[PDB]
Formats: structure tokens, C-alpha cells, sequence
């Protein structure tokens, strides 16, 4: 039992302060909270080798990548960014991410596998830390 399944969210914590902290006004974070009830991650997972594909009900993305390569793809507010996955422990990876323009808050996330059989992702922005907690379907 690795990375690899299909997750349904259980819990998201801390969202809209994330977006906050991103610029969003708050008509649209709360739009974006009650998105986030259905968040939907996929993952398939080959050795250090990931595909996944995160969805909502009206939007899905992909977003594949290889621990220790560095690869494209964007910020939870939608901005282009490089990205660089090395694992924390057994089954916790650390992303750290760089604007590929300008000047923005400081953007990472975590996924980890814990024993009772959840996945959790965090995402940050500066001091400001998202938890968002999911189950296999
Ligand atoms: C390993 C996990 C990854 C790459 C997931 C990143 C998640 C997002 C960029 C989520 C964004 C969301 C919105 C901007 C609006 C509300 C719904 C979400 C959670 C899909």
C-alpha cells in the first residue's frame, strides 16, 4: 500500500486563510472553500515516479513529476511555478516551489501516508499552513 489510489477529501483546514494570504478577495475564497469540499486526488505511484491528478467538479489537472527532478507547474493561486519533490521519511515527500515571475509569499506542500491509512496534504504560504485530510474511495 503506497501513494497510489483514489482519495476522497474528509477534512480541509485553514483554506481560506491560505487564499488570504494569496490575494484573494473574499467572495472568491469562500466560493474556493466550498469548492475544495470536493477535492478528488488520484494517484499512481511507480518508484520515485508520480502521476496525479487533482479534480473538483467543474476543473481537473495533472501533474506528474519525479522525486529529486525539478518540473513546471503552478501555485494554489494559479501562478507559474518550479517545482522540487525530495522525500521527508518513508512516506512523507516535501515540494518546494519558486516563481518562474516576479515576487510572491513563500509556496510549498507536503503529501504523507499515515499508518491509520489517510492521506495527508498540507500547502503554506509564508506562515500560513492548509491541512487537508483524505480517505481511500
Ligand atoms: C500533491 C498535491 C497537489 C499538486 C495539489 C494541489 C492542489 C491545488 C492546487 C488545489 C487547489 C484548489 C483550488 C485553487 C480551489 C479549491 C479547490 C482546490 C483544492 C482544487
Amino acid at each position: 500500500p503506497n501513494f497510489s489510489g483514489n482519495w476522497k477529501i474528509i477534512r480541509s483546514e485553514n483554506f481560506e486563510e491560505l487564499l488570504k494570504v494569496l490575494g484573494v478577495n473574499v467572495m472568491l475564497r469562500k466560493i474556493a472553500v466550498a469548492a475544495a469540499s470536493k477535492y478528488a486526488v488520484e494517484i499512481k505511484q511507480e518508484g520515485d515516479t508520480f502521476y496525479i491528478k487533482v479534480s473538483t467538479t467543474v476543473y481537473t489537472t495533472e501533474d506528474n513529476f519525479k522525486v529529486g527532478e525539478e518540473f513546471e507547474e503552478q501555485t494554489v493561486d494559479g501562478r507559474p511555478c518550479k517545482s522540487l519533490v525530495k522525500w521527508e521519511s518513508e512516506n512523507k515527500m516535501v515540494c518546494e516551489q519558486k516563481l518562474l515571475k516576479g515576487e510572491g509569499p513563500k509556496t510549498s506542500w507536503t503529501k504523507e501516508l499515515t499508518n491509520d491509512g489517510e492521506l495527508i496534504e498540507t500547502m503554506t504560504a509564508d506562515d500560513v499552513v492548509c491541512t487537508q485530510v483524505f480517505v481511500r474511495e
